[PDB]
């Protein structure tokens, strides 16, 4: 039976006929040499075409933006050529997708950069973490992140620069809406997070130097598409990936709010943890994220459609984005609809591999 989770919602520029959302999910399965999405990777996602709206794993704007080997891109030729089969494989399905676009920053490894060169970020602070490269036989590993290299004050215009291309590019490729992936650690977070950016210049400091980045990169892509085209993930509260929000995490997180709102985008996707511990959002919280951004607001992190129930009643968000039960099953949609039980999960075919444990998981 349920309720609210299964009634249209307006999201920018399209309209979205139920709030049950899929989660941006990195799956490293692209081909390399290329980080081209493929005909499996099409295939997946219209198998969950019946969601409200489909988010993409995370994407790279440009080459030097990838720090994980098997991720995709969104910068060559051969990469919107790959994405436009797959955009157009869940449109024939009548669904929606937004494509999450993002740069690792210093979660990366040399090996996988341009010219085998260190990563970059805000600072040249190791990340102190692992990402996911692929061995001789083109299976998934882990390895330490490589020492990043300071960005310099020069570099900055052309990495919003790479954004806004990016957002071209998912334009012609047929996305319906763009995610910004301003979280979990990643190079717009690395540089919004007082943890992961100690400059001097007007990128570092004050909330409104850490955040100058991320807008200026929010202005050069609603300048390039529309602002009913962009969306953006944050998670400003709690610790992800090692980098922690500053002492002040909540006053800072309402700030990047506010400033978000003034540039009247689709949507505000919050990770509310990560894939461990994490205090919960308090309702006073959202309350004050609420009053402040007039869009779309997207709940995410261990939800149960329960909770999804409960808060899309009280008015605090519009919608849930689910990860992992998108994962095991492709027609969640139906499922959570129906009070059908779930697929079971299978974790160790979440990264790499191929149709194994992800076009796997059989429908009702
Ligand atoms: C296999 C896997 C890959 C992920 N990749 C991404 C992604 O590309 N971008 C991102 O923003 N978060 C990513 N996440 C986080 C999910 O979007 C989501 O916030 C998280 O899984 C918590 O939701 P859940 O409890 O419904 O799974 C990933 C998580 C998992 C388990
Ligand atoms: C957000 C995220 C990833 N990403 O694309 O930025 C990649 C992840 N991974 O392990 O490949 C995990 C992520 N996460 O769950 O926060």
């Amino acid at each position: 039976s349920a309720e609210k989770l299964f009634t249209p919602l307006k999201v920018g520029a399209v309209t979205a006929p139920n709030r049950v959302f899929m989660a941006p999910l990195t799956r490293l399965r692209s081909i390399e040499p290329g980080d081209i999405p493929t005909p499996l990777m099409g295939e997946y996602y219209r198998q969950r075409a019946s969601a409200g709206l489909i988010i993409s794993e995370a994407t790279q704007i440009s080459a030097q933006a990838k720090g994980y080997a098997g991720a995709p891109g969104l910068h060559s030729p051969e990469q919107i050529a790959a994405w436009k089969k797959i955009t157009a494989g869940v449109h024939a399905e009548d669904g929606r997708i937004a494509v999450q676009l993002w740069h690792t920053g210093r979660i990366s490894h040399s090996s996988i950069q341009p010219g085998g060169q260190a990563p970059v970020s805000a600072s040249a602070l190791n990340a102190n973490t692992r990402t996911s490269l692929r061995d001789e036989n083109g299976n998934a590993i882990r390895v330490d992140t490589t020492t990043p290299r300071a960005l310099e004050l020069d570099e900055i215009p052309g990495i919003v620069n790479d954004f806004r291309q990016a957002v071209a590019n998912a334009r012609e490729a047929g996305f319906d809406l763009v995610e910004l992936h301003s979280a979990h650690g990643y190079l717009l977070h690395q540089f919004l997070s007082p943890s992961s950016n100690q400059r001097t210049d007007q990128y570092g400091g004050s909330v409104e130097n850490r955040a100058r980045l991320v807008l200026e990169v929010v202005d050069a892509v609603c300048n390039e598409w529309s602002a009913d085209r962009i969306g953006i993930r944050v998670s400003p509260i709690g610790t992800f990936q090692n980098v922690d929000n500053g002492p002040n995490e909540e006053a800072d997180a309402l700030y990047l709010i506010e400033e978000l709102a003034k540039r009247g985008i689709a949507y505000l996707h919050m990770s509310e943890t990560d894939l461990a511990g994490g205090k919960p959002y308090s309702e006073a919280f959202r309350q004050k994220v609420r009053e402040r951004f007039h869009g779309v607001i997207i709940g995410a992190g261990a939800y149960t459609a329960e909770k999804a129930e409960d808060l899309i009643g009280k008015g605090l968000i519009d919608a849930v984005a689910f990860g992992r039960d998108y994962i095991a099953n492709p027609d969640l949609v139906a499922r959570l609809q129906k009070k059908a039980e779930l697929n079971p999960q299978r974790p160790e075919s979440f990264y790499g591999g191929g149709a194994e444990g992800y076009t796997d998981y059989p429908s009702l």
